């Protein structure tokens, strides 16, 4: 359990095979309590027919443990897989058709809430006798009537564009086939969903024949329907401990930067962190471009009103460092350092941090989010805000993320347990 090891065999040295090109057909679900920027609490279920037809159940709560049904949307329509992405290696891009959108409240405060919504977003749209009731499904989006409300529930399907299946094996064992669906990333403002095109993933669904033994929501989900949603189990939340160190469990996509691996340094002592940033060129993160060192300080942590389940901290990177990885990213450095001699070379590390080169600014302050998690073995998960999707820096409190990227699992601790 060291932080090198952790990272020289990512998600417990799992064999990953990416079935290319990619079989979509069969029932893929959520495997716990999904945030997406706003927040939007949520789970997935979502069956993919021999048929080329898709019935999609977006299930979403009121709460970060998803244990209150609010509403329900049902997303019919057709899928054809294209050809591999040039943007995203390891990607394949595909084509899709709406049929109908569905949207079922589960409570009267929510069938108030959301006809109201559908009226002031479409003034037009709402029928005479007064508000929606529960239990009840309510047309959004139909094909052969040309009218539509999705924009009340910031809603638009384009994850089906950007598919990966990865098939996973326990490193040295053939029980346990776990296969995971990654579909395209949702941007982080609502406005610009419509029109984004995903170069990043949302968290993998795991398909219902096989998925992780311990995933319980994936069990749970599996059951549901529009009128009996998933219940998820009210696990309790975890104060923000960061003492100690974090790794990525995967070759973590961010969308416009691509590939990387995080391994982070928390000192609780001094409000002190380090986070090293290995970048690659490819989707198993075996081939390396640049690495980025960063140094600086943290805040106390404030409970968020935003969203539930999440800590407010204000990061600040004091000092950064970059080492080239390939020839190609010293020659690009190299080119665009003037008055002097940057003398970028591969495998070298430089200070960047009394001037400054490609011009970063340092200091730098982000607003952060950070929750903590278990996973099903009882290691620690570290979660910290979802990058901007345009690739902006949450350098505002107004611009901290509403959601979350990819867990880190913790590797070193100084913390009991009996
Ligand atoms: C596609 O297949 C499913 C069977 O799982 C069926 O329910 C559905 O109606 C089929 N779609 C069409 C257009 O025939
Ligand atoms: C629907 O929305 C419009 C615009 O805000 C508002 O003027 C109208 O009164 C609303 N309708 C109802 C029935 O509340
Ligand atoms: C903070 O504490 C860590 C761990 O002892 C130490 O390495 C680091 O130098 C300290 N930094 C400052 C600025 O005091």
């Amino acid at each position: 359990s060291q932080c090198h090891h952790m990272l020289k065999h990512l998600h417990n040295g799992a064999r990953i095979t990416v079935q290319m090109p990619p079989t979509i057909e069969g029932h893929w679900v959520s495997t716990g309590c999904e945030v997406r920027s706003g927040p939007e609490f949520m789970t997935r279920s979502y069956r993919f027919y021999n048929n080329n037809t898709f019935k999609a159940y977006q299930f979403y709560y009121g709460s970060n443990r998803c244990t209150n049904p609010t509403y329900t949307l049902i997303i019919r329509g057709k899928i054809r897989l294209r050809q591999a992405s040039w943007i995203i290696r390891g990607g394949t891009e595909a084509d899709y058709q709406l049929h109908g959108v569905q949207v079922i409240c589960h409570t009267e405060a929510v069938a108030e809430q959301l006809s109201r919504l559908v009226n002031r977003t479409c003034p037009g749209f709402l029928a005479p006798g007064g508000p929606w009731v529960q239990d009840v499904a309510y047309d959004l989006w139909q094909e052969e009537s040309n009218h539509e409300c999705t924009k009340a529930v910031n809603f638009a399907m384009h994850e089906l564009q950007l598919i990966r299946v990865e098939k996973q094996y326990p490193h040295h064992s053939l029980d346990h086939l776990v296969e995971e669906l990654f579909l395209g990333d949702i941007h982080t403002d609502a406005t610009q969903r419509v029109f984004y095109r995903p170069s990043s993933y949302q968290p993998p669904l795991q398909n219902a024949k096989n998925h992780n033994h311990a995933c319980i929501a994936c069990r749970i989900i599996f059951r549901s329907d529009e009128h009996h949603p998933p219940i998820l189990p009210p696990k309790a939340d975890l104060t923000i401990g960061l003492h100690g160190e974090w790794v990525s469990q995967r070759c973590e996509v961010r969308p416009e930067v691509l590939f990387l691996t995080r391994h982070f340094i928390f000192h609780d002592n001094n409000n002190t962190w380090e986070g090293h940033y290995y970048h690659y060129s490819d989707p198993v993160c075996k081939h390396p471009t640049f690495t980025i060192y960063a140094r600086g300080r943290y805040s106390r942590g404030v409970l968020s009103s935003k969203v539930m389940g999440g800590t407010e901290f204000v990061f600040k990177v004091n000092h950064m460092k970059v080492t080239p990885m390939d020839a190609a990213t010293a020659s690009l450095l190299n080119v665009f350092s003037g008055n002097a001699e940057g003398s970028w070379q591969v495998g070298i590390q430089q200070d960047v941090t009394g001037c400054v080169a490609l011009g970063i600014k340092l200091p730098h302050t982000e607003y952060e989010i950070f929750k903590m998690e278990q996973d099903t073995r009882g290691r620690y998960l570290l979660f910290n805000g979802q990058r901007p999707s345009d690739g902006s820096s949450p350098d505002r409190p107004e611009k901290r993320a509403t959601s979350y990227q990819m867990p880190l699992v913790q590797c070193a601790s100084s913390s009991p347990r009996a």
